[PDB]
DNA sequence: AAAAAAAAAAAAAAAAAAAAAAAATTTTTTTTTTTTTTTTTTTTTTT
């Protein structure tokens, strides 16, 4: 939790050392993605997603610059056909991470998410209970069906997203609440099916002003392959008759402890380069689209490997690496610029 | 057929009109009984 990796003595030296040489380890990251969800069969990529939304970006002090705060969570959205397991996904980083909190579909309420007013049945007076949003304050929100979610209720997620602000002013009560939490939503393509014919964009059918805040989106999608499948098989039958968690945690504990990733010059031209590529791949029609919110979601995934990496520095092979993962998210590579 | 807007309802919170509940010893009077005094009646003593 946030107070023990505040606590200063929260590591013996020797665990210290251990992490240390885990780090210089030329693998972690694919340990580690390996590691999460242990019984998921190779989701390699959105496994290591959700390892760097764990890790989250720098927090950054924008407050001289009169700019506002700036997000450093990272949010990944799903887009899979029922049944690709992102449910169990997300019900894992649920029970994995502390503050989490997991709504579903139509079950979820604008008032129920950001705050509202009832009457405390021992004193009896009026107060104020949060919602799901606010207690996922510093942790994730996890939200399945995320295409169930009657606009009325999905437009709270905008200043969630865009601020890490919930600004409430109801009759009696005006304030901001603090919502600075990462969101994992899981999204079901138009007719519960992807079809092989619509684009991206048309497929997904959620605002380009909501998918811009999402700084990953991983495509669930079905390749019918022979081996794919018989592999999936001998998994899931095997699951059916038979690293560690503990240095998992120490791990990231460590690493939100004492890692604050800085851009290098380097690192910085290559995230212009990146920028500017990404935009020009993305003019296409269908694709979905890049914004400078993707140059800051560029400046996040970065951030989060070069901590993943305990590197304190973020380099250019951080930056490369988060250029790969958001352009296999989404099926870039393997999707024309004209077609899905 | 699906999404958004409108409204319609349900339930919960709040503020008066009427009804219901709570809180409450002390002073003065009179009656009885008992005693004291007056006069009449009766008794006793002296011539």
């Amino acid at each position: 939790g946030l107070d023990e990796e505040a606590e200063q003595k929260l590591f013996s030296e020797k665990r210290v050392e251990l992490l240390k040489e885990l780090s210089r380890k030329p693998d972690i990251y694919e340990r580690l993605a390996s590691a999460l969800a242990p019984s998921i069969y190779e989701h390699e990529d959105i496994k290591k997603g959700i390892l760097l939304q764990l890790f989250g970006g720098t927090r950054k002090d924008f407050s001289h610059t009169g700019r506002g705060k700036f997000r450093a969570e990272i949010n990944i959205l799903l887009c899979g056909d029922p049944g690709t397991s992102k449910s169990q996904l997300l019900q894992y980083v649920y029970n994995l991470v502390p503050r989490g909190q997991y709504t579903s579909g139509k079950g979820s309420s604008a008032v129920g998410l950001t705050a509202y007013v009832m009457k405390d049945p021992e004193t009896r007076q009026l107060v104020l209970q949060t919602g799901a949003l606010v207690l996922s304050d510093n942790g994730i929100c996890c939200i399945d069906e995320f295409d169930k979610m009657n606009e009325s209720t999905r437009s709270v997620l905008h200043e969630v997203m865009e601020q890490q602000t919930l600004s409430i002013a109801k009759a009696g009560i005006i304030c901001q609440l603090n919502a600075r939490t990462s969101v994992l939503a899981a999204a079901n393509p138009i007719e519960s099916q992807w079809n092989p014919k619509k684009t991206t964009i048309e497929n997904i059918q959620l605002p380009h002003t909501l998918l811009s805040r999402f700084d990953l989106i991983f495509l669930m999608l079905d390749p019918q392959d022979e081996a794919y499948d018989r592999r999936l098989a001998h998994h899931l039958v095997a699951l059916y008759y038979q690293l560690d968690m503990a240095v998992l945690k120490d791990y990231i504990a460590y690493a939100h402890s004492t890692i604050m990733p800085r851009l290098s010059e380097e690192a910085s031209q290559a995230l212009i380069e990146a920028y500017v590529d990404m935009r020009k791949i993305g003019s296409s029609r269908g694709m979905v689209s890049a914004y400078p919110r993707q140059l800051e979601s560029l400046i996040r995934l970065a951030e989060a490997h070069a901590k993943v990496r305990l590197s304190n520095k973020v380099e250019a092979i951080d930056v490369e690496e988060a250029k790969r993962l958001h352009r296999e998210a989404l099926k870039q590579s393997a999707t024309d610029p004209r077609t899905g």
